[PDB]
C-alpha cells in the first residue's frame, strides 16, 4: 500500500466488502 496506486500488497482477490490500497 502506497495509495491508489495498481497491485496491492497481497490482502486477497479485489470485490472485498472492505477499504483497501495498493503499491506500484
Amino acid at each position: 500500500g502506497h495509495s491508489v496506486d495498481r497491485i496491492p500488497e497481497y490482502f486477497g482477490p479485489p470485490g472485498l466488502p472492505g477499504p483497501v490500497l495498493f503499491y506500484s
